[PDB]
């Protein structure tokens, strides 16, 4: 969930 959610992230800013 970490590096699913880190990448979520970078692609919703």
């Amino acid at each position: 969930a970490a590096a699913a959610l880190a990448a979520a992230l970078a692609q919703a800013l």
